């Protein structure tokens, strides 16, 4: 007992694993001072989960000392199905810890939930491919990329972005037919968070798995906006934007 | 793009497809002058379904040249999970078409929805079985069906509906038990629409499978009456009364 | 024609049944002039299913002699989901049955749907097995024991329920990891149905199947409150407060 990260919500932890949670099985949580770092690279090694929890987005956060402590998510979300969405979730754990400890509590203090989850083994290939800078970079609302990515699944196991100036086009192909959806760049003022951005430097065409991208629009429950960076020489850069914090996606293009 | 057929809302088309989706899976979509109209056999060749889309139903309605194009259900249907209930789908072909293009677009415009789909080549063997005289008429609440349905099919496969006069008599016999439901012919004034009418001409028992009227049931989301035609010569007929235009289910009575 | 129960609304003996029909599969229901009682012991032979419904119960309840009609509960439910929650549900035998009869009639007269259940042949082995002093004796909100039930289930299939002075405790520890829910009983005035009560005589600590403890609480929707008699002799008794009657469940525990 000596981190004791705590959650003002059990919801907002529970959202941020079940943001990622899908596309990947285990996750090295590797905590510090400055809050919570995490990555989570899937078995065909194509798409990469980073993740990082600020300081802020707890309300009341300590930790001593580094400590990585990796687990199953299968195991985490088990777990995570506990609370009652307004509990005090917190994450305990001891200096070179066997099991992480989530405390679940109430406003009341009738309920006093106390869960043990046995720590997995993680190999420590961290990675750092996002580049400096992108042929393309563009911002939509995370509703709307999904609705785009959820309609073209349902054609092929390819969904192909392809970005001309101020051209945004996502295009399916498979045997029953095809479809294409296209959107423009413009400023709105009502809600202004509804707006569409698009910085090209270079024209682009790449080609993406279906699957992949499924599961990565998951991650639209946790922030209004999604930030898409595409290159063709490095994998796709997909950015929710958190509360203090981030949970990116980076895929890796087919072909 | 010759025909362009025009819904006003998208949610329409989809419906009336989402009625007989399921009992089925290949259509001949013979649209013509004077709108749309179709037919489907099973494979047990023992259900036939036959619609009727006239021009009113459309907000914006054309077609210089009367084009046959079949398609699958299945995959028909994975276009229509496509829109936002509320948008402009659009029904483009061309003389000899290779592909049914349907557009959907939002009243902004940000939205510009195109999808393809490879028509299929299905034999024209429409059938004309519709009688002049049944022996008996009846038409009771669509919903009101659907519950008998639903709950007699729990029963036994073979549901028996049995008219005399004044008397409609549907009864189901299985292995674990039986069950039966009666309903009178009456006039109802505060919602007149909840009124059940009976013309019998003939005494009538027919035995149907239940399989195949519970496919028949999912036209209640479209009319809230049903339309029955029951005749010991040919084919029950099952009619839902649509806005300019209708969707019919001919049934083949068992034994 | 001669017992003739009858239910207020087919709701009320629907949920009744759905309270118990997934732990068990076969049902004596042993109706006599008091009212209806029924046993059901699953295969397994280590869970006791009793059942008391009193003629308060019922809007109409008569019965001129003890019968005793079982039957299977898959079959019993299938009927019971004919009905609109609100008809009057008329139970239907007589003297020497072969099967029973359900009528459903609404408070309009254009519906009046009847059912027969052949009834199966069930051995009488009623048991007796409840004890006059148990050594602890709790009750808490339904609601809350089946919180507590469902999140333990995740960890392992066995809950040790573990009873010392002002201390309930709940423990499940499995292969990921492990987990404990403690309660205190306590005195609540805005709503004192949400009170925790414990009367203990001697400290407890007993193991439990988390399958069927899962069926257990199921009841719950038939209680707001669910009393627990623990004993290191006999099977537990689970209980819910019916409307002039009530739902137990013995279990045997485990080890």
């Amino acid at each position: 007992h000596m981190l004791e990260a705590k959650f003002e919500e059990a919801s907002l932890f529970k959202r941020i694993i079940d943001g990622f949670k899908d596309c990947v099985q285990l996750v090295n949580f590797q905590c510090k001072e400055d809050g919570i770092i995490a990555q989570a690279v899937d078995d065909s090694r194509v798409l990469l989960v980073s993740l990082e929890i600020g300081v802020e987005a707890f309300q009341e956060y300590r930790c001593d000392h580094p400590v990585t402590l990796g687990m199953d998510l299968t195991s985490l979300s088990k777990i995570l199905r506990c609370g009652n969405n307004t509990d005090t979730l917190t994450l305990i754990a001891d200096n070179t810890p066997d099991s992480i400890i989530l405390l679940f509590e109430d406003t009341k203090k009738d309920r006093i939930a106390e869960y043990s989850l046995k720590l997995m083994d993680i190999d420590a290939d961290f990675l750092k491919i996002e580049e400096l800078q992108y042929d393309s970079t563009l911002s939509l609302p995370s509703s709307e990329f999904s609705k785009i990515v959820r309609d073209l699944s349902q054609l092929s196991d390819s969904i192909n972005i392809m970005i001309t100036k101020e051209t945004i086009k996502f295009v399916a192909d498979g045997d029953i037919g095809s479809g294409s959806a296209i959107i423009k760049p413009f400023v709105d003022m009502e809600h202004p968070e509804t707006s569409i951005k698009l910085e090209m430097d270079q024209p682009v065409d790449l080609t993406f798995g279906a699957k992949y991208l499924l599961d990565i629009i998951k991650g639209s429950s946790l922030s209004d906006r999604v930030g898409i960076r595409l290159s063709s020489e490095a994998p796709a850069l997909f950015q929710f934007d958190l509360k203090s914090g981030f949970l990116q996606f980076f895929l890796a293009p087919k072909f």
